[PDB]
């Protein structure tokens, strides 16, 4: 299978087309699915605030894009069931609208004759994958998969390596989060949630993630012993994840660092950093996270230890390099 | 005419309220029409992101808000003809949501049982009051009426005092504006106008505005002799809008202040500056326009003479100041 | 009665007499040192882009303000002990600049004839005070003393009440800040920090603060417990103080919350929400610390429990009405 | 000779550099001036929040960086008649600390051993140069000229375009202009320019602009013809210039339209859109200007013609390659 649909061609969904055009993934994306003009989405294609302008030549006819000179076509369904998939035969659909997140209603896109779909967020008790985590657990099999959220895709790798090197027995996640197309850009209703119905880029805004609570998914040893939150500041994109840990062992903050480090080396979805980064350096990253060995904290008192680890990610770019990794196994197997 | 309703409980519905409360009117708000519950509409009023606390009580029940210790209805009518302003004998209705700026649209209210009709936004051509400048021409007989832009409550003023002492021959105004409700938080669709889709907070958008061009409607002399458009901004609140003119006499710099000074005199709607400020500082101005001495240019060569004069304005509670000016005015006819 | 000296009328050093002149207070402030002349501590004065508006009469002569028609006499000394207290009679000097935090450097107030100093930042192992924490231990020997930062002054209360109730045996802090004047407003040098240099209002900052591994001044008891740091980030002022703990005995959220309120209960320097406030709900709050129920998390494995409890503050206005508390019983004793 | 150094190695030089090395230009950067360490020089070229990565490799000594393999001496020598620049033999100086800005403070690098200096910003009364305006007036004999400012580099090829086409009696220039290093962070004293001292991230900040006044220096017939201002407001990079004109023709929008599009075709230094960009799109630009079609306006009331044009240009990045276009020519008289 390498032909693909897109069905949300928000931040995320036109980043996978940049993302599988920058690699030259043998994957063609052959339609895109949104609420708007071809028009509109070719100008938002081409004019883009965080990463500046499309790499590639960017038109439109009045029911297609025309990207580095391939013809997309462009529908405009409110309802996946709606969507024409089997019009140009989109096998794999990469699910990026928010509005599909569980396997129930990610189906529609299979009733109306899509093969598989691979969603952008988690979508509750489904196989929800980290790439260079835990991508064996996918089969030929799959149909319906979920690559989590950005967050899941930070803390994972984190975890993953503390677990294997350490023992994790409880810990708390607090994600510092650029702020992202679910809030408000003044105050204003925002659904049920009241948090979210205060401007983004004017306050320190709490906000709940499942990350930590779902982390259960992706790694099966760890499920029940995490929890955590974000705080979504005014940043456009370029988060921070930290975790506090209770580990199995003693250790030092030289240890952790070094067993870090070795998780990270060759790791294509998981990188290391020693230097004094601030966010808008994690921008254009094509890692999933970021590990941050200069902000390890361990404090000790007799037996008892907190060990803090940190990792960047950018929430958009990162998280699509490891996307489309998991894309590219989902669509071979 | 004492009782007022709200439909549209926004930025400027909100703010209506508070300073309705702040001049401590008669007029009273007996009911608010939104799409939500009161629980959020009670969240909202009483944190505000650019104004701070609500300075009275707030709490709900299950279809009131409770301001103050006196209580005011809740309604959730997306159609206007539905919603039921006899109930607690709302007579005027102060139109805030944006989607009812024309007399066919908005005279559903009157559908709906109330009396009058006032549209916080240019309303096509009917009868628009910036106060202090042509608030003489409301007569008993006006029922749905326009108060106009925020930008048009600032550059009237201006361009009045302009008219009478030297006479605005032609003219192009650019206003540099906080963002609004109407923009994007990130880049995405936003309608059919392609510059509103992209990300508020994080650039120079320019944007139009009709505020020039229907300016006849407040001072009839100048009609067809004014364009503009403007360019939003990073900031949340607090705008600035510059005039290009050609005027009918040779002037200096002084003479421009001078005059304009006299005409801001005993002005509650209109102030006048000679400070260094910035716009930060017109952030709960009681005016519905600050002109700045500290910015009037004179350019010439020979008899061609450009003058540049330039007010402040706050966009939400300066302009809601002029809005409720009109309205005590209107609700006393 | 007694006459103080404000050294640095920046941002902390102007919300001080803002202030004292609020709670109409008894202490007279008759001298200010800066680097700069009267007129432009007077522009900064009368316009503030965190708090708006002076709310009392500014104006200024060649050596002196004149606030509310009363005179403070302004001076620019770069080196304190050249500072003319005496002149005017001032005793206690609230020291303001950054650059003098330390028992051996503020003495140079008292060799210029001041009689006691406190300082507004963490100043080394002097008297450490936060108000309705551990104020009692000021006395009437005392002449120089800190107020530590506003991050101890948001964590101490939290980490007072669990303290008490519970017993805390280790935590760990992250505070998550609005940026200030230490940081770069541009990408430039910056002292020796590197992430110091980085553009404030553009980024995710990791940073180092002392709140947490200094709070044995304030606590005895938690002297070497605890850690933390900040993430800064583009907020212009209100932050929020997050604190993982294990704590000696087993809990659950509510009882927390409990034991925190009643903490707050009549505590005019520790306020108490269960509101869902985000940072700027904050700005201009009265308390040094706004302790938020809807954040607290209890995670729980076996006999392993974290406990994340979190706190608000307004890093600027809230932490000087702390100062002031301070700054008005060291002034009596 | 094609030997070059550097005084001030901020937003500004770091550009220089990272521009030079990406057109592989002949010029060889042996000398660095500014008032930190090596190190600190070395994280500020390696992370760069503005343009993400250095696509190069940095490293440092305690005397020199290492970029892309090649050794640079880096001095700290406040005083530029104490910067040793004959140790390595730099001939040209590009000085970009803003402390040096007329022909007599310049004149510090030639008594310091170099042979010319090219300065940043306007200086005065000496050859100021914007790229493929006025170019060809530099020769063999010049030792100290200026590129002017970012908004000159804008400006002038318009007014040029104009100028030429259609002449300009006279007009003013309003830019819409990021925020930089001149201004503050937080409200606090910066020398004796009140709107400067105003947080920048946070305001709409008027600011004088020479641009429009010393537009003679590039266009000498339009010498004392106009006049202009600046708006300072919250984007980290790229801005927008624009300029109101009564013209010497009578013209349509099309007309001014397909003029400045000539004037731009095979013209390195001036772009033309045509599309619906906001300032974002602007950031990495290889022009000093892009003439924005889309925004032209013509206000005409019967014999009078006001005639609105905007160009778009990335004051840092974009500036920096009109700089080193200027540099390249300068270095082979
Ligand atoms: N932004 C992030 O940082 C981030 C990171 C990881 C995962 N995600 C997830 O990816 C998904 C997309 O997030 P995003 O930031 O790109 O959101 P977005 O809001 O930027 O994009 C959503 C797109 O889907 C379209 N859309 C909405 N309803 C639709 C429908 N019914 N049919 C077709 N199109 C529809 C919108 O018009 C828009 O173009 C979400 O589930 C989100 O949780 C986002
Ligand atoms: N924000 C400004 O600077 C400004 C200044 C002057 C005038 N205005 C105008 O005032 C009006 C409101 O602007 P705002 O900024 O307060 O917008 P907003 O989006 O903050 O508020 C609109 C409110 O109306 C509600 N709403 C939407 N459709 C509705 C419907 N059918 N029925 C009932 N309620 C509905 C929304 O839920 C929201 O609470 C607009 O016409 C706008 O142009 C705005
Ligand atoms: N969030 C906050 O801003 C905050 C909170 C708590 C404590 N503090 C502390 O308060 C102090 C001041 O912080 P700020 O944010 O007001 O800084 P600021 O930079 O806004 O103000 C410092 C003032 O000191 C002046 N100054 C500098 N050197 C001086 C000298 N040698 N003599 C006299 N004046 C001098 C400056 O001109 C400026 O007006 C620091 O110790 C800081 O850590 C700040
Ligand atoms: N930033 C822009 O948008 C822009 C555009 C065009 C021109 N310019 C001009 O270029 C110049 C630099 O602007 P910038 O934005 O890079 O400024 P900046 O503040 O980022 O950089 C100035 C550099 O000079 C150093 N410095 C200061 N005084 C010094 C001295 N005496 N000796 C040696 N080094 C010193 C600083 O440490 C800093 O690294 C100014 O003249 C400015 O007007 C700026
Ligand atoms: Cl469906
Ligand atoms: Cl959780
Ligand atoms: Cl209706
Ligand atoms: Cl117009
Ligand atoms: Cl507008
Ligand atoms: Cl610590
Ligand atoms: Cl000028």
């Amino acid at each position: 299978m390498s032909k693909v649909g897109i069905n949300g061609f928000g931040r995320i969904g036109r980043l996978v087309l940049r993302r599988l055009l920058e690699v030259k993934s043998n994957i063609d994306v052959v339609a895109i699915n949104d609420l708007t003009s071809p028009k509109i989405l070719a100008y938002l294609l081409k004019h883009d605030s965080n990463y500046g302008p499309f790499p590639w030549s960017v038109d439109f006819t009045e029911d297609s894009l025309i990207v580095d000179g391939k013809s997309i076509a462009v529908y405009a369904e409110k309802e996946a069931k709606n969507i024409p998939w089997k019009a140009k035969g989109a096998e794999i659909i990469v699910e990026c609208t928010g509005f599909y997140t569980s396997a129930e209603k990610s189906q529609a896109h299979l009733d109306a004759g899509a093969k598989k779909v691979l969603i952008s967020a988690p979508a509750g008790e489904m196989k929800t994958i980290v790439y260079n985590v835990n991508d064996d657990t996918l089969d030929g099999n799959d149909t319906i998969v979920s690559v989590a959220s950005c967050t899941t895709n930070c803390l994972a790798p984190m975890a993953k390596a503390l677990h294997d090197s350490f023992g994790i027995e409880v810990g708390t996640m607090t994600t510092i989060h650029a702020y992202t197309g679910t809030q408000s850009l003044v105050d204003g209703p925002r659904g049920k949630d009241l948090r979210a119905s205060r401007a983004a880029a004017e306050n320190i805004i709490p906000h709940t993630t499942g990350a930590a609570k779902a982390i259960g998914l992706v790694i099966p040893e760890l499920s029940g012993k995490l929890k955590g939150h974000a705080q979504r500041v005014p940043v456009k994109t370029g988060s921070v994840t930290e975790l506090v840990s209770i580990l199995g062992k003693k250790v030092t903050a030289e240890e952790v660092n070094n067993a870090l480090k070795q998780a990270t080396t060759n790791n294509e979805s998981f990188g290391y950093t020693d230097e004094e980064i601030v966010s808008s350096d994690i921008i254009g990253s094509h890692f999933g996270s970021v590990f941050d060995a200069t902000q390890t904290e361990i404090t000790a008192v007799g037996d008892l230890q907190l060990v803090k680890t940190v990792a960047w990610y950018d929430n958009e770019y990162g998280f699509v390099t490891q996307l489309i990794r998991t894309l590219e196994k989902f669509a071979k197997l």
